[PDB]
């Protein structure tokens, strides 16, 4: 049960409202640096990973100072962020609406700490699945696992959707430098038949392995796609006895896996307390272990584990994911900014914003608190992004000169996996990282526009307000361990937001509804008869579709 | 000059604020359908393309009725949307801050109407470039254009960024069903050296053609990338005389093209009045013509041309892109919704939201009007999206149950290019399209949650408010012509927004700034000496980078 009903019941909330009016709304970052020669030192933190690599989190270009941050920390104390966090790590059923533990942190428990659910340690059970993943992925990679004609596997196709898709997509893209020629990964997720047809068109059934990724193993899109892949395989392989060399399952539901025709020996299990958007650390990450090797996957887990330990053991005022979450609340609930931009200065990380968009919005897009009352304030932000430098040429126009405050996170690795031309491209990339956050802060006033040659009516069009906030995250290199720590940072930032708003960050009743909505209309699409069973728009759309379909 | 200073000066603006308070804020779409048996007919429009194919635009699930729409149309009349539109089509220099015409509509003038800039018809100049594009792309596709060892071209690499990249990416993806096996397109855009290394890793210099896409032909990323591609080519080909068979340019700057070493015969030109985010219709679309054939590219242009004629000749109250733009203003400026979601129920269109994000946000992310005064109201929205059905499993949670109004456009084709399993996947895809917009409108109230079995505190967590607006766009098929009309719809929706806000939708002084910001810091990264020439954050980030770089 909750210790308070609404975030607005916390006494510091109205104090933050007063501080916003007096100090926050018109905050000058330029003035803040001028007033405080140690501002960069005070509002940046170096995170040290388990492997002694480092990530610099620089929050000093945000609309924040000592007073504001101190009050946000007080708000986090009043909200019981630490109590709820400790309950999560203790295995308590803090997913109240589904009565489930929330234990993705147990998936990366490589230290084998005691981490119990329902009073029973999970460490060995998690480790045993990882050992199965290591054995299987090693056998795919070294060629000892062969297809039905005796050939080594060359292509691995993950079939799944949502949390069973986007992690595998984003992480294999992000860590692609660690892959090897001749062993490729592909993804089928959309029910749109295009996804099946285009992905399989050049693949060989003899050398293709399918992973059917589904927590429930009942999702309509995934089972339908999996059946289509089975039909494609059997069109060449003919006999269903060959399925055991080409189909594995990543799931919690052994009975449904076996009923689908997959061998239980080829099932990689996980538990109900793994949320889909928190699941790439589990068996769902098997495509990652195959693509880059289990040891790299394990280093990825250990990076998450190190960030978990930072989040668990650090006082709030120096707790990096807490600080990021507090700033999000500040912008969302006091400035009224509805969005959060994440920009990787890194092409491999091109799907990182989409992954965070699921993690963040599906967790915190809620309107009811843990006291089971409706909110009277804003909850989850709309998260979006694209990689830089491309984004600088497109929607950065609005970030710089529009009418909306868009808090932004910029991410750069100091070292490239592809340092071509003795790092000529990498130095250019880096210079854009520094210069863009600098310009968003400093702006360009009327006098400077005039000095640069504009006169008359042109002048205001070329001005920049400045005081547009950024967070800069500088890693040494995007290794598996670094990426593990970066995802976990956003996981625990998301945790902090939800704890302050007092929402359940771990259910998703809108996604659960979506998975049962379509069946009724699907049955109506089995013929060409006009329908009148819905509202007039739904009827009109269905009936126009029936006139235009094949 | 401008006929008014600020949108809030238009008399209908304050009338719309009164209407918002009295009927808009608490608008019930359910009640609207119950009140009006003809609502679907009244708020849906069938667009007929030049080839007699059709697209249904259904706006009837929006928070709009006859009263509201009539007032928005009155606002558009007061704002002179029609006058500014007619000036655009007349070739007038409505891009006031750069003193340029805005004439992407002239690029798709396949009818060869008189369309003059500076009093000189552009029709034949545009047509001549298209003839060159047809001749060249035909020769690549039929194999008569051979590489320096006499082999036909198998791979075409577009090198460009922003407007010189995202159109080619999005459109070749969207129309991929029209490509041919053995002729593939690739894209290098990011300055990040990863993009060059990964794209070229498996390509053969003897069978690869490069298109250097750059309006100015001076952009830092593009020229640096083009030089790297030239170095890659010459590492195998050795002799620079061989560049003339492997490098072409898409540009307005012949002098810079020739100085780079590309022959003028291999230049495909366009004019200053083509904005990058409106440029895929020009020479910049050459990769599209090569990938799917010039005739398909021409049908794509003719679909845009037909939507141009709809926009130009239709009274405002039935003008489809105007209606979409008026609804955007209604949500942005009266409800205060900061975002606009676009969801293609179509895997080929997976990059369509990213393309629209550039088109929309770079056009309308402005704070100064055509009267050269600062706005006191919201301008450009934040546009985002991912394909369905994937999005239904992720951030649709927030769309359904969060605290933010997110106006959404759903797009579906009635016929698939990949109708596998006798359209089994396609019927499922379609049922999700209908059911999601239905559910966002109808919601699920307390009584229904209780009837479905929830009790006590669980009940509010499973409720859905409904009255969450959607626009449904149902095409017959995503053909080249249909895609042309769809992009042009969003171009002219974007036009309508900017005309009401009285901003210049056609400059981009923030992305122009970005292209000059990085050079100063780039010079500082030539050594490892600590820097103190910036604010303390920029200094600290640079100095930490110097310590951590290779
Ligand atoms: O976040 C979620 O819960 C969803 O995106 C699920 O991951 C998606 O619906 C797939 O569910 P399952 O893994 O049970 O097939
Ligand atoms: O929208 C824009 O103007 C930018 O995205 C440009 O397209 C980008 O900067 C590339 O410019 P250019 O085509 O001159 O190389
Ligand atoms: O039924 C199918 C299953 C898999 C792939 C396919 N590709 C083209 C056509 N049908 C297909
Ligand atoms: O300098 C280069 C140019 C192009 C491709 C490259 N790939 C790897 C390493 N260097 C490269």
């Amino acid at each position: 049960m909750a210790s308070f009903k609404l975030a607005t019941d916390l006494p510091e909330w109205k104090k933050l409202e007063e501080t916003y009016k007096s100090v926050g709304e018109k905050f000058s970052v330029r003035d803040a640096f001028a007033k405080d020669p140690k501002r960069f030192e005070e509002f940046s933190w170096i995170y040290k990973n388990y492997d002694d690599s480092k990530i610099l989190f620089d929050f000093s270009k945000n609309l924040v100072n000592k007073e504001i941050l101190d009050q946000l920390v007080t708000l986090a104390k009043e909200a019981g962020v630490e109590k709820l966090r400790d309950a999560m790590f203790a295995g308590d059923h803090i997913n109240t609406t589904e009565d489930r533990a929330v234990y993705h942190v147990a998936l990366r428990n490589r230290a084998l700490r005691k981490m119990p659910v329902d009073g029973k340690d999970t460490a060995q059970e998690v480790d045993d699945v990882l050992k199965h993943m290591k054995e299987f992925s090693d056998s795919i990679r070294d060629g000892s696992w062969t297809g039905y004609t005796g050939k080594s596997i060359t292509d691995v196709v993950n079939i799944g959707i949502g949390g069973s898709d986007l992690g595998p997509v984003m992480v294999t893209e992000a860590l692609k430098a660690y892959s090897k020629p001749g062993l490729n990964v592909h993804f089928i997720s959309n029910i749109d038949g295009t996804h099946t047809a285009e992905t399989l068109k050049n693949l060989n059934p003899e050398t293709t392995l399918f992973l059917i990724a589904s927590k429930t193993f009942t999702t309509a899109e995934t089972i339908t796609n999996a059946t289509s892949a089975k039909n494609w395989f059997l069109a060449t392989a003919k006999d269903s006895k060959h399925i055991a060399k080409h189909f594995a399952a990543l799931s919690t539901n052994e009975k449904e896996v076996v009923a689908f025709g997959i061998d239980a020996k080829n099932m990689f299990g996980f538990e109900s307390w793994v949320g889909g958007r928190y699941s790439v650390w589990s068996a769902i990450g098997l495509s990652v272990a195959i693509y880059i090797g289990f040891e790299n996957f394990n280093d990825f887990l250990k990076g998450a584990e190190a960030m978990d330990q930072h989040f668990l053991t650090t006082p709030l005022e120096n707790n990096i994911p807490v600080i990021g979450g507090l700033l999000s609340v500040w912008y969302n609930n006091f400035f009224g900014a509805q969005t959060h931009l994440v920009v990787p200065f890194d092409q491999y990380l091109h799907r990182f914003p989409a992954y965070l968009q699921q993690l963040s919005m599906e967790s915190n897009g809620k309107s009811v608190t843990r006291a089971n009352v409706f909110t009277n304030y804003q909850t989850g932000t709309i998260l979006f992004g694209e990689p830089a430098t491309n984004a600088q040429h497109s929607f950065f126009q609005l970030v710089h000169q529009g009418t909306k405050l868009i808090p932004a996170d910029f991410i750069l690795a100091a070292q490239s996996h592809n340092p071509i031309e003795k790092n000529l491209h990498q130095r250019m990339l880096a210079s854009n990282f520094f210069a863009q956050s600098e310009a968003l802060m400093v702006g360009k006033d009327e006098a400077k526009v005039k000095a640069e040659g504009a006169t008359g009516g042109l002048v205001p069009h070329k001005e920049f307000s400045g005081n547009r906030p950024t967070t800069s995250i500088l890693a040494q290199k995007i290794t598996p361990a670094t990426l593990g720590s970066l995802i976990a940072y956003y996981e625990h930032l998301t945790f902090t937001e939800g704890a302050i708003w007092n929402i359940n960050s771990f259910d998703q009743w809108g996604v659960e509804l979506g998975k049962v909505l379509a069946k009724v209309i699907g049955k109506e699409l089995d013929d060409k008869k006009a329908v009148a069973t819905h509202d007039a728009s739904t009827n009109g759309l269905i009936n126009q579709f029936k006139e235009w379909e094949e």
